[PDB]
């Protein structure tokens, strides 16, 4: 009944959601699995492909929607040159200091020529998968990923994400980002840019000539072990440790904007990773597990929402790997669409949440 409770019940209702969402996580592995074996038996430019396990599915933060899924494909490509196409770090160009001379335009990796062989490929593979319903989906102009149809009998679709993998030193743009040094630490910072980095292909949408061939940073490795190894405390959420609610904040602030979006397609510039930038900058600002225990889980979901309403405020919300990235900017997302949320999300503030029960 009482505020606090409601809210107890969200996350009740969002666990219940969890079982079939892991149980068609099961069927999407068998799958990925399958075409990968056979991706690495054939000889082509993506033999060396592997699965990275990354994403709000091995984060424990999916929270809907069974029926479909992501997954990341990494390809290790040496000697990578980048240039930076915006200066703050939003996108690039891939250039090299070659297995990949087939997918040249110049001296620019073309993204255009790469996924194309990319998906040539898959679609032959998948069709030597026999004892699964599988398929590919007609290719969408404008969507890099190639989006497998797996029928289980019900539908599933797996859209995969080719990235490249550097294990060069991370780009200029990204280092004043990870700001972690008063939570997890200045150890665990320094360790976490010595691994590898990601570029994922994407349109940046503008004045032309080598628009179909930019690249965004991804960082989907260091988020996963950041949503993992969260607390101050190393034995945050452990067997031997205390819980804390930041996971569980995440999922009701994920949920809040999913149902919102499904609602108002004013909204459909906002994605879940605007909230989970949002929520990385708050456990920044608040970095004790005591400021995360469970029994502040609505205190602590207001401060969220309340830091997200001043991020709409004043149109800033920066990547926490890139911090000239700004992800509300008048560019990306009109000043309307930002004073829409914030007129939604203080409604939902102040009359108990009504739209969780959609
Ligand atoms: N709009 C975006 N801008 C930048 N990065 C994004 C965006 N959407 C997804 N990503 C990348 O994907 C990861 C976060 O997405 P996530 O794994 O949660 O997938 P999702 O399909 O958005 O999730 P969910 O179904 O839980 O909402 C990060 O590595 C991030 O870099
Ligand atoms: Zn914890």
């Amino acid at each position: 009944g009482t505020g606090p409770d409601k809210l107890k019940k969200v996350l009740d209702k969002l666990r219940l959601k969890r079982k079939d969402i892991s149980e068609a996580a099961e069927t999407v592995n068998k799958v990925v699995e399958r075409l990968l074996r056979r991706m690495q038996k054939r000889e082509s430019e993506f033999k060396g492909v592997e699965q990275l396990n990354t994403g709000s599915y091995y984060e424990h933060v999916k929270i809907s929607a069974p029926n479909e899924f992501d997954v990341m494909f990494k390809l290790e490509v040496p000697r990578i040159e980048l240039q930076e196409y915006y200066e703050t770090g939003a996108f690039y160009l891939v250039k090299f200091k070659n297995p990949l001379s087939h997918f040249l335009e110049g001296e620019v990796l073309s993204a255009t020529k790469m996924l194309s062989k990319f998906r040539k490929i898959i679609k032959e593979e998948v069709k030597e998968i026999k004892d699964i319903d599988v398929s590919v989906e007609k290719e969408k102009p404008g969507s890099p990923a190639v989006t497998l149809l797996i029928r289980n009998p019900e539908e599933i679709s797996v859209d995969i994400i080719l990235a490249l993998e550097s294990k060069g030193s991370w780009p200029i743009s990204t280092k004043e980002g990870l700001p972690i040094q008063g939570w997890l630490g200045t150890k665990v910072r320094t360790n976490l840019r010595r691994e590898p980095f990601y570029l994922v292909p994407k349109n940046a949408k503008d004045g032309n000539s080598f628009q179909g061939e930019t690249w965004r940073l991804s960082f989907s490795h260091t988020e996963k072990y950041i949503l993992n190894n969260h607390g101050i405390e190393k034995t945050c959420c452990e067997s031997s440790g205390a819980k804390c609610c930041r996971k569980e904040c995440l999922k009701l602030m994920k949920y809040l904007l999913e149902q919102l979006k499904k609602e108002f397609q004013e909204l459909d510039a906002f994605c879940s990773y605007h909230v989970k930038t949002a929520i990385f900058h708050m456990w920044t600002q608040d970095p004790q597990d005591s400021q995360w225990d469970p029994r502040n889980l609505s205190s602590c979901f207001d401060k969220l929402l309340a830091f997200f309403l001043e991020c709409l405020r004043t149109e800033k919300l920066d990547h926490y790997f890139i911090p000239k990235f700004n992800l509300f900017s008048q560019e990306l997302i009109d000043r309307k669409s930002k004073e829409f949320l914030s007129k939604k999300i203080e409604y939902e503030r102040n009359n108990g949440f009504p739209i969780f029960d959609k």
